[PDB]
């Protein structure tokens, strides 16, 4: 599987995952600078206030 790695409206890049590992994510939460989206491989736990949003396919993540 191949995620999408990039911050936010940065230019695109992506990562290669580890073997196995079937999902990418997209997490976005506000802090006091901004609006911030990160993005990956896997699917992390649920933390509170924060956005998830997981998927299953190449680059699903953008």
């Amino acid at each position: 599987r191949i995620c999408f790695n990039h911050q936010s409206s940065q230019p695109q890049t992506t990562k290669t995952c580890s073997p196995g590992e079937s999902s990418c994510y997209n997490k976005q939460w506000s802090d006091f600078r901004g609006t911030i989206i990160e993005r990956g491989c896997g699917c992390p736990t649920v933390k509170p206030g924060i956005k998830l949003s997981c998927c299953e396919s190449e680059v699903c993540n953008n």
